[PDB]
DNA sequence: GCAGAGTT
DNA sequence: AACTCTGC
């Protein structure tokens, strides 16, 4: 999910680019977000569902990354930070109703340790390295982003950015959409947007760090930063303290439209949490230098994996591997 | 405060 | 087509 508008926010900055820019840069890519996409598969075939989706489509990724000539380093999710899980509570607490906890994340635990299993596998076969991060992937990449370890990362969670990170390859393995490309540098001297910024913006419209406030958009969230100025965290204390003396039997001397709009938007009793900036600030990676490589694939390996996860035969496992190998020459 | 308008 | 954000 990210963050709610940021990319709507973000998107005068980033520039359309034709997969053939990725051409030769090394890059992070978080993959436990395919997994957690198919976590419960999908029915796609005219009659029936597919057995292994997740491995499929990191197939036909892998396939199209290596087309372009980019060397990945996947980095895999770790544990859940603690704002995380108490979100993804009160997100289900909304479960659509009106007027079990302990046998969920254990059976989610064996399920994706298993696609684990397989993903790592399948990754070691093609001879592209990775990652076990310790809690967060999209931080683990921020950090190899900063340590210039990376040329970028592809993915589509916006919150990377209040992760730090500098450079950004969006909408890769979407068809419709063309890529695009973010740094960092453009949108601060565009936007004025900095990490400490992008994280009170997290604090608005809500994140899987902290739910938002409900009427608040990217451009409700930009005037309240731009009517509260202040470094890092204040904006949002001097917002609070405002809006908690504004419900507080008024009455006026000319507020701002943007004030008369505020005072009707709910606040949480606890707004805000300096635990989500701090979440957001400093959280947990592999500090380490990495010394990356890359190895050459085994097109036998692969038919066994193929045939064994989807009963290919090696004219058709040999067929969607023609341009890679065409493509690995030199 | 209403409906135009962007999103999934 | 509903859901939601926001200039008019």
């Amino acid at each position: 999910m990210g963050v709610q508008g940021l990319w709507k926010l973000l998107e005068c900055s980033g520039r359309q680019v034709s997969p053939e820019a990725l051409e030769g840069k090394i890059l992070a890519v978080d993959i436990s977000i395919w997994l957690n996409q198919a976590l419960k598969g999908v029915r796609d075939r005219h009659g029936n569902s597919i057995e292994n989706p997740h491995l499929l489509t990191l197939f036909h990724r892998l396939c199209k990354l290596l087309f372009f000539r980019i060397r990945p380093i996947f980095v895999f999710d770790g544990d859940a930070p603690l704002l995380k899980k108490q979100t993804l509570v009160k997100r289900r607490q909304r479960k659509d109703l009106a007027s079990q906890k302990q046998q969920q994340e254990r059976i989610a635990a064996t399920v994706t340790g298993q696609m684990f299993l397989e993903s790592q596998e399948l990754l070691r076969l093609f001879g592209i390295p990775y990652i076990q991060a310790p809690m967060e992937a999209e931080a683990q990449c921020a950090i190899l982003d900063l340590t210039d370890q990376t040329s970028g990362t592809i993915t589509d969670d916006s919150a990377i950015w209040l992760f730090g990170a500098r450079h950004v390859y969006r909408n890769f393995f979407n068809k419709n959409k063309f890529v695009e490309y973010y740094q960092y540098v453009d949108f601060h001297n565009q936007l004025g947007l900095d990490r400490n910024k992008l994280i009170n913006l997290a604090y608005l419209l809500g994140s899987d760090y902290t739910e938002g406030i409900p009427t608040v958009g990217c451009v409700t969230a930009m005037e309240i930063l731009n009517e509260f100025p202040g470094h890092g965290l204040e904006p949002l204390l001097k917002f609070s303290e405002w809006w908690h003396e504004a419900q507080k039997n008024p009455k006026n001397p000319h507020d701002t439209k943007v004030k008369k709009k505020l005072r009707t938007l709910q606040l949480t009793p606890g707004f805000p949490n300096p635990a989500v900036a701090e979440a957001y600030l400093k959280p947990v990676v592999d500090d380490s230098k990495g010394s990356f490589l890359w190895g050459k694939p085994d097109l036998d390996k692969i038919r066994e994996f193929c045939q064994r996860y989807f009963g290919w035969n090696r004219t058709k496992t040999d067929e969607s591997l023609f341009p890679v190998l065409k493509q690995l020459d030199a």
